[PDB]
């Protein structure tokens, strides 16, 4: 795609309406949410979409019932104001407490256990006594372990629809709900002979620890440019996480911009940069939305996102190269970090004209300069 191509929101039909949808944003053709809009009916007045994407999912009752949705994306946030949908910047534990007849729930496993079980308690909050929730989920991510807890935390449930590994379940709020999980972790690492603690919400990219991945490129591009080789640079980290390229920057002296699409990261970096007495733009982008047309940088660095045992090149991390070779000045550095047989070396080549390899093992580390 170009950037044009991969920034563009694109209206598809359904019997009454549209909605629409764009690359990196979540919940289009997707079973799980399909089966969602199969099955979802209005019960109630308030109802309230704890994990939207697109908002196909719980569109049916748009329009029956007055429906907010609370999403973490920023692609998919787009996507939803584009198709005039109700929809806040919020994290799932946000939602009002008791204030809702009927929530929808697609279960975020991508996340892991943790993100999951907040926005289980976050649903079982959110109602009223009496309410219910439609879970939504697949049997070969966790559906039958989450549907346990979700009846275990509510009361009554059963499925009401089923497609291959795919359910959706009914569930009535019977019993008062728990208070939050304790949400915040810190770790601490130290990198290229300085000590950072970092801090994070569930769900983010490499809880717990810094990704290998993201040592190396650090260990790469501290041995291409110097210790002193990032002073007073502009930075852009596309994809930034918690910030485990964005501290070390910091500390180095760049100016750095953190992009990242999902809000439980960009506040674990904000958290983490307070925390280290570090400063730096922490922005909830898709890709390079939020920065001006204008807006040029020196070095530019990312460990893209990548489909767990996939052998494709994500549209958001392909966007992800278009975009630092379109984000650099001239004389201007690139470094990418990718598990070793995904195939950026054409990317590479195409949008810079060459490219170099500064580290192949367990992953590697790939290298290009505006020209
Ligand atoms: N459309 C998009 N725009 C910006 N960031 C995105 C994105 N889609 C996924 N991401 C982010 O890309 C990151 C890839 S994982 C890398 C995280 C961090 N830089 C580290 O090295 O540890 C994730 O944090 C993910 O949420």
């Amino acid at each position: 795609l170009t950037r044009e191509a991969y920034h563009r929101l694109t209206p598809l039909p359904h019997p009454g309406g549209r909605l629409f949808i764009k690359p990196g944003a979540r919940g289009y053709r997707d079973p799980v949410h399909d089966l969602l809009q199969k099955t979802v009916e209005p019960f109630g007045e308030r109802a309230l979409d704890l994990n939207p994407g697109v908002g196909w999912g719980s569109l049916p009752l748009e329009g029956r019932m007055a429906v907010e949705r609370l999403e973490t994306s920023r692609a998919a946030f787009r996507c939803l104001t584009a198709s005039g949908l109700q929809a806040r910047l919020a994290l799932p534990w946000e939602a009002a407490a008791g204030a809702y007849d009927l929530v929808v729930l697609a279960l975020p496993a991508g996340r892991g256990t943790a993100y999951v079980q907040a926005s289980l308690v976050a649903a079982a909050r959110a109602l009223r006594m009496g309410g219910r929730l439609y879970l939504a989920g697949d049997k070969n991510k966790g559906f039958e372990r989450y549907f346990k807890e979700a009846r275990a935390l509510l009361g009554y449930g059963v499925v009401v629809r089923r497609e291959g590994p795919y359910r959706v379940a009914l569930l009535e709020k019977e019993k008062e709900a728990p208070p939050l999980p304790s949400l915040w972790r810190a770790f601490s690492a130290r990198i290229l002979g300085a000590e950072y603690t970092f801090h994070h919400l569930p769900g983010v990219f490499s809880a717990g620890k810094v990704d290998p991945a993201s040592l190396l490129l650090l260990e790469a591009l501290q041995e291409r440019l110097g210790p002193e080789g990032v002073r007073g640079r502009q930075v852009l980290d596309l994809g930034a996480g918690y910030g485990a390229l964005t501290l070390p920057l910091a500390r180095m002296g760049a100016e750095v911009v953190g992009v990242e699409d999902d809000l439980a990261s960009v506040l674990s970096l904000q958290k983490g940069l307070e925390a280290n007495a570090l400063k730096a733009q922490a922005l909830h982008s898709d890709v390079d939305e939020a920065l001006t047309e204008e807006a040029r940088f020196d070095i530019i660095v990312t460990n893209p996102p990548f489909h767990v045992g996939g052998a494709v090149i994500l549209d958001v991390a392909q966007a992800f190269v278009n975009v630092a070779a379109a984000r650099l000045r001239p004389g201007g550095v690139f470094f990418l970090v990718s598990n070793p047989f995904l195939k950026y070396e054409p990317l590479l080549e195409e949008k810079f004209g060459a490219f170099q390899t500064l580290k192949v093992a367990e992953y590697k580390v790939l290298f290009a300069e505006k020209r």
